[PDB]
């Protein structure tokens, strides 16, 4: 007997089998199941993923909330989802998700060792493992991820292609504060000087995107100049790549990515670039 | 979907074609059974096909793919038996409606990129000297399950360690599929059927009976305990001319970090000339606990 689902309200499930049963039953009634994976502490960036998911006709929206140890405000997160008209939150325990410990896992391809995988060499294995599991639990038609974690998003699309997963991956543009700073729960840690200097990341990227009519080197030099004008911003990398994160082609579409440390806080940003 | 003629054998090579046809069958109430194989089919495989057939409303998909990722460099891959015509004739005879025969290029367009890493069980027994062997198997089995999306997936108990790791895969990645183990089919003398058996000359074929002899001896000696069971198996193997034992181990049924209780599985692997054979049996210790 299928678990109780109440249309038009927030239905919370902690058991994987429960969310699995409700989702399967909803899909057979002609709903299209959309998955939005989060680690809770929700902000506007998450709500933008929510809104994209909601505007697919016949959608029912699953927001998972789960702090993944291989890679929190409960009632607040839940009230945000309620206010967005999300119908399912999936809130499992670590024991429900990992009932036999870490045993079989996903091993990402070589891209997981670069860029973010430099300081965190096992981070992406953890993320791919947890995403693969959420996909199998919920079986969504579409899964939504923000572009702010661009390398993550690329790795997810490799997971999906490589394991023949039958789901559409949707990347949603970065939601920014008014001065351009990419939204992230880490932004709250920045003191005023840091918060003011942090704008250099988005400013450098957008400057590069416009300098790019003058080519790749102009674009990288424009970005570096802007980063160079900021105090207390330790750049770990600034790299132009193709959109799949291979080597930048002589012209065409690319992606410029940056990561930097302000005090103890690590920030990231990235932007589409068109060369020429 | 591409064409699907029922009551007949439909052969698809493109993952997209079998996935579409599979989905359509499932959207109209049939229950898709998957039997994954490396071809060179024999009666051990047909027992898997018959178990699948007997599931009501079933449509059976047999895949045939010699997966290069689970082989070690050094000739094993080029030496594997390929008999496609016989394979497909047997499936026709069994009333299988779907054969999935993908290309290496269709399965590995990006080479080895995203892959499955098994638990530590994959580093032991068969994986000890072949440490990437089970990553290859679990990767292709994951992909076949995502392409075909069966309700149930069938495997022989002969490759028992592989069956166990597959159940691990399925539990650990929350796959919505039931894994059915099917008992080993045996020659009249006891020899576990395997595509490898054709590689035994008549002498080796005569000697090979020692594996199953040792295991069933041990299963009956087991009333007297684990040591008696193991010593019986070992003595039988010691009396076999030309059998080189790789391992003989008694484990818990999960093969795992639990000590052996009253129910176990006894596993053997051995070389006759260059041919490596495996077999295993259920074992009940003492009372039969
Ligand atoms: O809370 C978030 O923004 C992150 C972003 O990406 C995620 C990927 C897998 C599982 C949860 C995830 O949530
Ligand atoms: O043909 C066989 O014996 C094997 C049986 O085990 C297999 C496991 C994964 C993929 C194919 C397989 O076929």
């Amino acid at each position: 007997a299928i678990p109780a689902f109440h249309p038009g309200e927030l239905n919370v499930y902690s058991a994987p089998g429960d969310v699995a049963d409700v989702s399967r039953a909803l899909r057979l009634t002609g709903r299209r199941v959309m998955l939005v994976p989060t680690m809770g502490a929700l902000h506007e960036g998450h709500l933008a993923l929510v809104r994209a998911a909601k505007r697919v006709p016949g959608s029912v929206v699953v927001v998972s909330i789960f702090v993944n140890p291989m890679q929190r405000t409960p009632d607040d997160d839940l009230a945000q989802l309620r206010a967005e008209g999300v119908e399912i939150a999936f809130t499992p325990t670590t024991a429900a998700m990992y009932p036999d410990g870490l045993r079989t896992t996903v091993q990402p391809g070589p891209l997981a060792a670069e860029l973010e995988g430099g300081p965190r060499p096992t981070h992406f294995a953890g993320v791919l493992t947890v995403v693969l599991k959420l996909l199998q639990i919920v079986r969504p038609d579409r899964v939504f991820f923000g572009e702010k974690d661009y390398q993550q998003l690329v790795l997810i699309r490799q997971l999906v292609a490589d394991f023949n997963l039958d789901v559409a991956v949707v990347g949603v543009p970065t939601v920014r504060e008014a001065d351009g700073l990419a939204m992230s729960s880490r932004n709250r840690y920045l003191d005023p000087a840091q918060r003011a200097a942090a704008v250099a990341l988005s400013a450098a990227l957008t400057a590069a995107a416009h300098a790019a009519t003058a080519g790749a080197q102009a674009a990288l030099d424009a970005a570096r100049a802007v980063l160079d004008a900021a105090p207390g911003v330790a750049v770990d990398y600034l790299e132009l790549r193709d959109i799949g994160l291979g080597p930048m082609p002589l012209n065409g579409s690319g992606r410029l990515l940056v990561a930097a440390r302000l005090g103890t806080t690590r920030l990231l940003d990235n932007i589409a670039i068109e060369i020429g």
